[PDB]
């Protein structure tokens, strides 16, 4: 059964509640991370928790607990779940922004859910993305503000996910890092424009090991017709092939050989980063 | 009076009201709201505010969890319970799931009632400074709960009262306000293609029409600010607040101007026509 750690107790997820005074509710002041398990071990736990601290600090939120304590809560909740888990620690703004311009009464909670991997068919067929002329502001901060990721699916024609394409420059997915494959090179946006993905970080290491050239630049919507493949990355989704962006088919519209090869190396290699 | 929250059919002490962490308002920032203020304990622009709330929900693919008539009912009852000048914020949440039909169909709602906090009289006397940034609100006619930039951005805002969205040097609006420039005795303000359709903004344009004051609905430019005479920002609670500095640029003589003070007096003399 799904759990939420809040106020020192693991609760059934559906019972845990947050006071409406909290500025996460009133004004969207919050940061979080998504951490997944393989063989019940958290992947990239320390990178995730360092990114959580980075997000909080960037947002003038004083940490309401140490990373060691969050690591403690996360391992214990995984053990309590007894299954592969997706774990989201949340840090809230809390009730006030002080005269010192800090949130010094932050609340925290951690959600534990049984992991929901995309359907095997999606890895076989690949997915479609809906491009929109928008961008994440302060992109290295993972805030709770995902509202664009949903509201944009009104005219998204059943797309799996939105793709942020400000001024025709591809930056990242609403929930993912985006990679294009052109003449057997990886192209992906620099961390000035996109979240510093944990999955993104592993894929660049796998590219270094495999002698695959990476260009850290925004791929362009106008380069898509010359691309062979595309995929998106995230801790739960792993590497998910992209076969269509808007009305533009990628390559011959099925997952490509380099995507499938990187996904196999990913699954073989990730033991190195289990904690 | 003590502050209240209407949630799950009951008026509660504000400090006791709690929302389930399953709600995507918490998890994913999926929410919309309005701020409604009172003058003489009557709500100002209640119907426009509630129509804008519904507009925000619908634009965000959120199915309204109550009728506007029901929300109006809850708001009037809470104001009566408060007995004092009140700021009222009805919130519509995404609720627990985004369905396969791409709608939030289990929305929650709640309404916060607080004693009004007007900006300090000194601010109206001296005016305030704004911090310009090269950013924009997306889907600008939707009033979401996402004001996180408005806070986090005050690390680099040098004590500015409020951030000013100035994408590519075009002034659109404040993080919490409509922005007005005054040049040659007429008003300049960004069109509602770019800025929230402010209720205060709407009253000020009607006051301008009544007074024969020209309004240009275009984005004022950072580069025009040296030639400007005055500037002010508008909002439900702040009314008209003079702006004497944007970034390092002084506006006019650096004190509140004659036309700003005139519109504020006509605003307060006229306000009763839009009470409900
Ligand atoms: C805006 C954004 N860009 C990239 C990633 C990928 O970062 P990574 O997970 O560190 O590789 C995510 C999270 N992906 C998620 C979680 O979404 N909150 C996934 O679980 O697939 C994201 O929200
Ligand atoms: C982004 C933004 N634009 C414009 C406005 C003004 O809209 P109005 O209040 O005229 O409908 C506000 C709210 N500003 C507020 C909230 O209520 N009191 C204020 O000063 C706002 O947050």
């Amino acid at each position: 059964m799904n759990l939420c750690y809040i106020d020192g107790k693991f609760l059934p997820l559906e019972e845990a509640k947050l006071p409406v005074t909290d500025l996460i509710i009133q004004r969207g002041v919050g940061v979080f991370e998504t951490i997944s398990t393989h063989s019940r071990r958290p992947l990239m736990l320390t990178p995730h928790l360092k990114r959580l601290e980075g997000s909080a600090t960037a947002s003038s939120i004083v940490m309401p607990a140490t990373l060691d304590e969050m690591a403690r809560i996360i391992r214990e909740g995984i053990k309590k779940m007894g299954c592969e888990t997706m774990v989201r620690p949340y840090i809230t703004g809390g009730d006030s922004f002080g005269k010192d311009h800090l949130f010094s009464s932050s609340r925290y909670f951690v959600i534990f859910e049984e992991i929901r991997k995309p359907d095997p068919i999606l890895y076989e067929k690949g997915v479609a993305l809906h491009p929109i002329n928008a961008e994440r502001y302060l992109p290295s901060t993972k805030s709770i503000n995902y509202m664009l990721s949903f509201t944009g699916q009104r005219d998204s024609k059943g797309a799996y996910e939105i793709l942020y394409c400000p001024e025709g420059e591809i930056v990242e997915g609403s929930h993912s890092t985006f990679f294009l494959i052109k003449n057997g090179h990886l192209i992906t946006a620099p961390t000035s424009r996109a979240l510093s993905g944990t999955t993104r970080q592993i894929v660049l290491e796998l590219a270094r090991r495999g002698n695959i050239q990476v260009e850290e630049r925004c791929p362009l919507l106008t380069e898509l017709p010359e691309a062979e493949e595309a995929f998106i990355t995230g801790t739960v989704k792993e590497l998910l092939p992209v076969v269509r962006i808007g009305d533009q088919i990628i390559g011959n519209g099925v997952p490509g050989k380099l995507t499938k090869h990187l996904h196999q190396v990913y699954l073989s290699s990730i033991v190195e980063w289990l904690e």
